[PDB]
């Protein structure tokens, strides 16, 4: 009766949700999916097929289309369940208020090894990735904060750093790393895994579970050095035909029980507490899932570097040529 333009994620939405969301209020959505924020940014400064009503950038990119008045403000009020947020991922710098941004899915990157295949006690840190003997094995998501963040740790620097002297550090270190390369994936990296064309590398932990899920060997090992946490926030497009809908929808995101019926589906954590307490007792102490306190601690989230962008960006795609 209503129509709903919604670009998320690749892994996100699993069959079934959209068609319920609909159910209940009538309106339809058309959905479309986006393997990265560079991708999805590049988009929305340019077409229609991508979406209008509804997008999902990383935290980091926030303030960034705030700045260049991508998005506009959500009028929270509308948001009934917004109260299901777990506190400790509200008070963020980047949108203290959360007017531009809401919490949706969270979730890391850390070493995915083939059990069956590979020794999962043999990989330790994000450095042995660089060792020889992976020569043509290894796989990297496709993004060029989360790869260079794992050379700027593997080096001791912030994943966060603005010093094109570190980056430009990091990028001759990744250069070290490319002959050990076999892909860059990022719109479900667990897939070369159980293909099995890769023994060893990059994961998000939301995909190495859905993996399990169907029986392959997929370890996750939290690296020495980190672990890259990310979180994924539900945002309105400044142009959007349809804002009334996207706040419904988001609304929908937010009842416990939706929440609760993704997270054990798609494994990728929920900031949704209420939604915490609903989830099976092996999905909510699954510590790839839900790490503890002292791992986050060792680990950084990936956060906005600014100007700087300009770097990574570039310094990656020259890796992705060369």
């Amino acid at each position: 009766n209503n129509t709903l333009y919604f670009y998320n994620w690749t892994e996100y939405v699993p069959p079934g949700l959209l068609e319920q969301f609909t159910k209940e209020t009538g309106i339809k959505v058309i959905y479309s999916t986006y393997e990265s924020n560079e991708t999805m940014y590049a988009k929305l400064k340019t077409y229609k097929d991508g979406a209008y009503d509804l997008v999902v950038p990383s935290t980091y990119y926030v303030d960034k289309m705030r700045k260049e008045g991508m998005i506009q403000k959500i009028d929270k009020s509308k948001l009934t369940n917004f109260s299901n947020l777990d506190p400790d991922m509200l008070n963020k710098p980047f949108d203290p208020n959360n007017d531009y941004s809401i919490p949706y899915i969270w979730g890391a990157t850390a070493i995915g090894v083939n059990g069956d295949a590979v020794d999962p006690k043999s990989v330790t840190s994000w450095a042995d990735l660089w060792k020889p003997e992976y020569k043509g094995s290894l796989l990297l998501t496709d993004d060029a904060r989360e790869v260079f963040q794992m050379a700027l740790r593997k080096l001791g620097y912030s994943g966060n750093t603005t010093d094109p002297k570190e980056i430009e550090a990091a990028y001759n270190e990744l250069k070290k790393l490319m002959p050990n390369v076999a892909a860059f994936n990022s719109d479900n990296p667990a897939n070369p895994y159980m293909e099995g064309e890769v023994n060893l590398g990059m994961i998000w932990n939301g995909s190495a579970f859905v993996a399990r899920q169907a029986g392959t060997p997929i370890d996750v090992v939290w690296p020495k050095e980190g672990g890259i946490f990310w979180m994924d926030s539900l945002a309105i497009p400044a142009n959007a035909k349809n804002k009334e809908g996207a706040l419904k929808l988001i609304n929908f995101l937010l009842r416990p029980d939706v929440a609760k019926q993704v997270a054990e589906t798609i494994g990728y954590p929920t900031p949704n507490l209420a939604a915490r307490k609903l989830l099976s007792p092996e999905v909510a102490n699954d510590k790839t899932l839900y790490p503890d306190a002292e791992t986050i601690k060792n680990g950084e989230w990936q956060n906005d570097v600014g100007a700087a962008s300009s770097i990574y960006e570039e310094y990656y795609q020259k890796l992705k040529a060369g």
